[PDB]
């Protein structure tokens, strides 16, 4: 189950796939968990999302060194907010090649983030343009449309039952869609459904702020998003 490593938590989800979890204290609200992914692809490791901070992200890399002990070939971050991109400097200090939606890199300075080194662009169907995501191995990057933010992207892991919705998707019992300050209220529902349609055989849905769930996370997120229109 959960492996505590310093102030972070790591959970194996499948062969070659682990979830990383980091926490940021919010006075009057609580300590908020944020989840990303670590994937071993043969002799290298791929990371989805930073932790909230550089220090926590360096701890992710320390855990990888202890538990996997293979080079981290790249990281892809799923939108330009702190829970997904706050540790970019730690990745760069470690010499890891970093990738984000072109729009995330454009937004990064004003959002207080450090931009990734490389920009992903997307075809009209939402799939990443392959030239912009070289050597991504089993990572299948998909832009579902605007939802939690205008730049949110999602990632499936080929060879597994796992798809990652980042902050776009909430769990099947979530009370609400949470912070909608940067959200696209008109398009959220369709964007959530587009994520599910891009990864139709994914039975384990991973997300930023809940434990992995069934595909009911997708249907429930979309049904709540219907109310925004
Ligand atoms: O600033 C924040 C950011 C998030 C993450 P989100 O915006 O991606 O949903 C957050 C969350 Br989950 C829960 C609470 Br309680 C407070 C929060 N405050
Ligand atoms: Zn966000
Ligand atoms: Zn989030």
């Amino acid at each position: 189950g959960d492996q505590r490593f310093g102030d972070l938590v790591f959970r194996q989800l499948a062969p070659n796939v682990w979830q990383h979890t980091s926490y940021l204290d919010m006075p009057g609200f609580g300590a908020v968990a944020s989840n990303g992914l670590i994937v071993r692809d043969g002799g290298r490791v791929l990371v989805v999302d930073t932790a909230w901070t550089d220090d926590q992200t360096a701890q992710i890399l320390n855990w990888i060194k202890q538990e996997i002990n293979l080079p981290v070939a790249l990281a892809v971050v799923t939108h330009a907010h702190q829970d997904k991109m706050g540790g970019m400097d730690a990745l760069h200090a470690a010499g890891i090649a970093t990738y984000a939606n072109a729009l995330s890199n454009q937004l990064a300075p004003q959002e207080g983030m450090v931009a990734a080194q490389h920009s992903l662009t997307f075809a009209a169907n939402g799939w990443v343009e392959p030239a912009t995501a070289p050597n991504f191995g089993p990572l299948k990057v998909f832009y579902p449309g605007p939802g939690h933010t205008s730049d949110n992207i999602t990632v499936g892991i080929n060879g597994t039952d796992i798809a990652f919705g980042g902050c776009l998707i909430k769990d099947s019992k979530a009370k609400s869609l949470g912070n909608l300050g940067d959200a696209d209220t008109e398009h959220y529902a369709a964007s959530a459904r587009a994520f599910g349609a891009a990864f139709p055989k994914a039975s384990m849905i991973v997300m930023s702020h809940s434990a992995p769930d069934s595909r009911a996370a997708i249907t429930h997120t979309a049904r709540m998003a219907d109310k925004l229109r």
